[PDB]
């Protein structure tokens, strides 16, 4: 933790890379080194810095430094130039259970590590899952330090690290069909479906998906936090540890469902479709 006289003495603030609820992420140059970073600027509505600065993991975005101004906190992060999770899936032509499995393994591995350090996302979502670079074989990254929230947290019951495993469960669902497992225009009923963990592998969107992927999802999207798979157990499941994930081209359907259920995606495919032509 440092205290900048004027942070712009240290960093050249450029483009807004993304936007949060209470934050915005900005592309900046470290003027001292010429290296490119992402800076999360958080408005003012240590113990955290200590553990957060100790985070060293391939599939987690590094917290390089922290500066504090009059009314802001500036988190100097590893720059990632790959884009969000669903954006890439929608923009690329071939998608399989295998690609989904290879993505979940990484998320599990990263989250497991975070739980060993005592960190608990609790708000892990696809917007927090970014590709490291633009290449096809690029790894996924957790950036951060509406259905994704575990039933117990919404029940205001006591909860633990297991809430992240539920969140990972939900992402795996969308990664295989393209739409959230809990959907309703009325917010009140939506929270009831989540609290009851009531969901199905409805046809025909779930016709080509293997049984092992379903069983896997069932064990993470478990209402009981004590029956729910840990990161370790899910990492030991055949769908992640074995060879049960299929190589069926399930892209078109998953992609269209994402474009339908997520506003950003429909024209992210369009921008990229036009930008690549040149
Ligand atoms: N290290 C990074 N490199 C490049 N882009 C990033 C980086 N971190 C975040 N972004 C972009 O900025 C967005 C904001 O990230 P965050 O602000 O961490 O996500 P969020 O969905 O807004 O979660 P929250 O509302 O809790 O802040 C990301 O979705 C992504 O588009």
């Amino acid at each position: 933790w440092k205290q900048a006289e004027d942070i712009r003495d240290i960093y050249d603030f450029r483009d807004v890379l993304g936007t949060g609820a209470f934050s915005e992420v900005i592309l900046a140059e470290d003027k001292r080194t010429q290296k490119l970073v992402a800076i999360k600027c958080i408005a003012k509505e240590e113990n955290e810095i200590a553990v957060l600065h100790k985070i060293k993991h391939p599939n987690i975005v590094a917290l390089d430094d922290i500066y504090e101004s009059g009314g802001h906190l500036y988190l100097i992060m590893q720059l990632v130039s790959g884009g969000e999770l669903f954006d890439r899936i929608v923009e690329k032509g071939f998608y399989t259970e295998r690609d989904a499995s290879r993505l979940i393994f990484q998320v599990l591995d990263a989250v497991k590590y975070l739980h060993d350090l005592g960190i608990v996302h609790r708000d892990l979502k696809p917007e927090n899952l970014l590709y490291y670079s633009l290449d096809e074989d690029s790894k996924i990254m957790i950036s951060d330090f509406p259905g994704y929230v575990a039933p117990e947290v919404l029940a205001q019951k006591p909860y633990s690290k297991a809430v992240d495993c539920w969140s990972i469960g939900v992402i795996a669902y969308i990664l295989l069909c393209g739409y959230p497992p809990f959907y309703d225009e009325n917010d009140a009923k939506l929270f009831e479906q989540i609290l009851k963990a009531e969901y199905e592998f409805d046809s025909p969107y779930w016709d080509d998906i293997s049984d092992s992927a379903k069983d896997f999802i069932r064990h993470l999207m478990e209402k009981d936090p004590e029956k729910r798979f840990t990161c370790e157990q899910a990492l030991q499941h055949p769908w992640i540890a074995g060879d049960t994930a299929l190589d069926k081209n399930i892209h078109q359907s998953v992609s269209e469902q994402i474009k339908k259920n997520f506003a950003k995606s429909k024209w992210k495919q369009a921008f990229n479709a036009t930008a690549v032509v040149r």
